[PDB]
Formats: C-alpha cells, sequence, structure tokens
C-alpha cells in the first residue's frame, strides 16, 4: 500500500448485489478511499475444481437442492481493490450512496445552466493526460491513433481486472483537448468518432479475438470525468452505465450528426442525477 | 465435505453474470447437474481489520492519486454460495439457460427486405393480449385504464412484481389500438397514444404507489417480446433486464423523434441483440455481407 495504519471512517457504498464495498479510511497519521470488489469467476479453473476435492461445507440439502459454503484455494479468491489517495471531498461525495433522479435537459439548458455551472468547477483530469501523454500505462495500451485531431488511445478501463473476456471494458480516449461530454460534438468530430469506432473495434479483434457484434460501444451522459471517451464492452457484460438514461451508442451518435449536424446542440437528452446535486436544482428550476 | 456425483465434465455455461458475480453452470457427471456458484457479499469488520494487518496485495497499475491492485484475503472473505441441482430437469436447464447474444445494426431497408418477411413467414398468437385489453381476462389487474381505442392503453403490473415493494416497480402500459407491431410501426399518427401512455402512465403511478415521474424509467424494446405495442415503466433504482442502450427506447425520446423527424422509425438504423441460434440473425447477417 502506498500508506500504513488504514483506520475506517466511514462505509460509503455498499452493494451486496454486486459484491462491492466504498471505504473511506484514515491512513497515515489523511484521506484515502478503498474500493473492494469480488471478481468474475473463471470458469475452467472452477469446473477443475468442482472435479477435484473442492473445501465443501453443507447449507442444507432439500433432495435433488443442496446449497453449500466453498472455500477455493488462493488463486480463485482475487478480490479487486482500488485505492484513491490522497482522497478530497469530492472523492467521498462522490462515492456516497445517493438516490438519482431523472432529468431531461434541453439545448438551451445545457448552454444556458449545466455549461455554466461546469465551467464554474475546477476538474481534475491529471490521471486522462497521463495515459495521453505517455507519462502512466504507456505499455499497457492496446492501440493509438496519434493524430492531435482525430486520434485517440484505447486502454483497458481501470473497473476491468483484464482476467476475463466475460467483462472486457475498454475506453477509448481522445487526443484533441477540450472535449467535454456528448453535448460539444458536430460534424466536426466525425472523422474522430469514425476512428474510434472502427480502429477500436479492430484492434480489440487483432487483441482479444472479439468481433464487433460481441461489443456494446457508447459513450455515457453524464459523464463521469469531462474528457470525451468511448466505452467498449462485451455484449453480455451488463456494464456499468449501459442502462438507456445514460448509455449512447457510437455507431448512433456518428448517424444522429451525420443526418443533423446540430444533434447534440438542439436535442433534449435524458439522464440520471444525484439528489444532492446542485445541477439537478438548477434544472428543475429552468 | 463432498459433491453427489463423480467427473464433473462442463457441458455449458447456462448463465453468466460479471457484474453481479454469480454463474450457472452446466456439468455431465458420472446425469445433469447444474452448479451454481455466487461470489459473496464483503463483511466490513473483516475487511476493516484485513486492511490495518498484513494484506496481501498485488499491483495491476497506478497512475497519479489512484492504484488497482489483486487481493487474495484469508478464508473468512472468500466464502462462495454453491448451489447444486441433480440431476437437472430440461426446465431446468432452460430456465438457467440464457443464449449468447449479438448485435445487428438493422437499416430501415433491412426491416422491409429482411426482418418483416421473416415475422410475417411466423405465427404467433398475442390472443392473451386481446384477452386483457377485451376485459375477458385479468380485469383485476389493471392499475389504469384509458378506454379509447385509438389513444387509450391499459396500465397493468409485471407479473414478478408481487407490488410489496417500491424497489422493483415494474408495470406495463398496452394499448387498445391493435396492428401497432413495433417501433418501427410509429408514426405521428400515434403521438396521442404515445404521450397518454407517458404522461398519464406516470401519473397513475404517482396516484395509486407514490413514485414521481423522475424515479421512473419509461422506455419500448426493440425488438419486442410480443408484437403488439407496449411500454415498460420501471423504477429508476431498478436496473431490470432489457433496459439496456442495445434493447430500451425511452418512450420521451421516441415522442420527440418523431415530432421533429415524422418517419424517423421507417428510415433510421435501429441496433439491437439477437440469440446466436436466432434464424433472423443469420438471414441480416448474410443480407449484409
Ligand atoms: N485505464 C484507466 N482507466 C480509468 N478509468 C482510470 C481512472 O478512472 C477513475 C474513476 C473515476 C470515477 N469512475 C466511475 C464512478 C464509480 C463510482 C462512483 C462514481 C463514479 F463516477 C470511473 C473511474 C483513474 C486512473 C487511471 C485510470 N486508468
Amino acid at each position: 500500500l502506498p500508506f500504513s495504519g488504514f483506520r475506517l471512517q466511514k462505509v460509503l457504498r455498499e452493494s451486496a448485489r454486486d459484491k462491492i464495498i466504498f471505504l473511506h479510511g484514515k491512513v497515515n497519521e489523511e484521506d484515502a478511499v478503498v474500493i473492494l470488489e469480488k471478481t468474475p469467476f473463471q470458469v475452467e479453473q472452477v469446473a477443475q475444481l468442482l472435479t477435484g476435492s473442492p473445501e465443501l461445507q453443507l447449507q442444507f440439502s432439500n433432495d435433488i437442492y443442496s446449497t453449500y459454503h466453498l472455500f477455493p484455494p488462493r488463486q480463485l479468491n482475487d478480490v479487486k481493490t482500488t485505492v484513491v489517495y490522497p482522497a478530497t471531498e469530492k472523492h467521498l461525495q462522490k462515492y456516497l450512496r445517493q438516490d438519482l433522479r431523472l432529468i431531461r435537459e434541453t439545448g438551451d439548458d445545457y448552454r444556458n445552466i449545466t455549461l455554466p455551472h461546469l465551467e464554474s468547477q475546477s476538474l481534475s483530469i491529471q490521471w486522462v493526460y497521463n495515459i495521453l501523454d505517455k507519462k502512466a500505462e504507456a505499455d499497457r495500451i492496446v492501440f493509438e491513433n496519434p493524430d492531435p485531431s482525430d486520434g485517440f488511445v484505447l486502454i483497458p478501463d481501470l473497473k476491468w481486472n483484464q482476467q476475463q473476456l466475460d467483462d472486457l471494458y475498454l475506453i477509448a480516449i481522445c487526443h484533441r483537448r477540450g472535449i467535454r461530454s456528448l453535448r460539444d460534438l458536430t460534424p466536426e468530430h466525425l472523422p474522430l468518432l469514425r476512428n474510434i469506432l472502427h480502429q477500436g473495434q479492430e484492434a480489440i479483434l487483432q487483441r482479444y479475438r472479439m468481433k464487433g457484434d460481441h461489443l456494446r460501444v457508447y459513450l455515457h451522459y453524464l459523464p463521469s470525468y469531462y474528457h470525451l471517451h468511448v466505452h467498449f464492452t462485451a455484449l453480455g457484460f451488463e456494464a456499468p452505465g449501459s442502462g438507456v438514461e445514460r448509455a449512447h451508442l457510437l455507431a448512433e451518435v456518428i448517424e444522429n450528426l451525420e443526418c443533423d449536424p446540430r444533434h447534440y446542440q438542439q436535442r433534449t437528452l435524458t439522464f440520471a442525477l444525484r439528489a444532492d446535486d446542485p445541477l439537478l436544482k438548477l434544472l428543475q428550476e429552468a
């Protein structure tokens, strides 16, 4: 660990459905957030285990049904662990359990209300520029188009432990700066968006043997961070923000802009916002 | 100590969720066993004390203030809930099976040339829908009705929603008008029907279950499970199957699509997933190569 002596302060969030926990702890006594998530199963190793001597412990039995506790060997026990240190107050609110509300943001709303709210915020995306500038994660890059205007870096997302294809998850981060979200897209960006889609899919084919009809390829709105990026996920993975209230398919985004240059300037977008988000109030009053 | 069979040989992964950390395995033994494995929730006290005391971490990568690891915790954190069905009837295998899907981008032309003729090659009875609409069956289940034959609908709960909690709220709106198979048939003629579903459907859920519209995901499926126009009202906190961008279409945006673009659902390419063994997939692929 990059610190010593974690002291619990608050379980920020806890999900039995996702088997994931978000903890705020004090260290070096400085705030840190530790995220722990049980990992996906490896089917061949589990099968191999079931045909041997697995450590089982019968909970109950009812004729054809029986429920056990299983304690696999060390290799099958991997827990996905993410540390954010030093953590800011942003991070402590961000990962907290809150209730979401749906909101329909018109094209006027965006430029008059949402954009000025975003522009009033001082956001950190140094991790994004570290990837682009080859300061971090240089040799994790699966593909890069180095053109400053229409180029991008395709790289595994932090969520993905990379140990199985079932939850395959890569992000494409564009080299061009100042494109914050889906709202900023015009026909100017068609060649970049097309590069991401078609070059992103070929790289994933060549690297992972995953065909394009196996990929759900989308952007988030609202995004979690404001530097345009596209998510490449296995269709069988119920991936983060893949619901219709957040995910916008790249193929569709390209075609929307081809039919109507002002699409993402003019059209109402629908998305979820946290109850304690000041943006939610500002949109509700306008 | 031991399982009730020998030689567990994997036949098929019936189901897997990477998000839920669950796998349903079909194995031959010795003769059909289903082993269902689910990783368990975290116990906070065990994590908290592990993290103060000599944890076995291994770095995946770091960047700035972020770092990810592989943690191999001690025994108490490693419990995997393991359910065995043995023997497994075909009914078991079929209820745990979801075939893997493939994406297809159907053009307006593909729908006319390929998908619609395939649909008309099949006979699928929707009589159960008409029996609800005509009040011969499930009249006691209807929560709201606009009885108008052109612009009206029926609001009925999902059959898996017991109405014991608002968390998994799920109702369905079925229109009185017949002949609207799917999204592909929608025109500005149906806008009064569609605004009634959205606005009256939301108002009736507010009044009955005390849930506001900004708590509701209101959407159509394409492809639909049955070809008589219907809409899903779910709680936002309920990420129910079918609400993925690749199947779901928000009713609000469908209304507005047709408001500024009359022939959208006849002209535009729609994206959906088909089961790998679905003969409609084959046709569409062959017609696109
Ligand atoms: N390749 C790669 N990919 C990433 N996504 C990286 C990274 O991401 C930071 C976080 C920022 C927040 N989220 C999503 C999120 C999850 C829970 C709660 C709120 C959220 F916004 C996305 C991941 C941070 C640092 C390095 C990263 N490297």
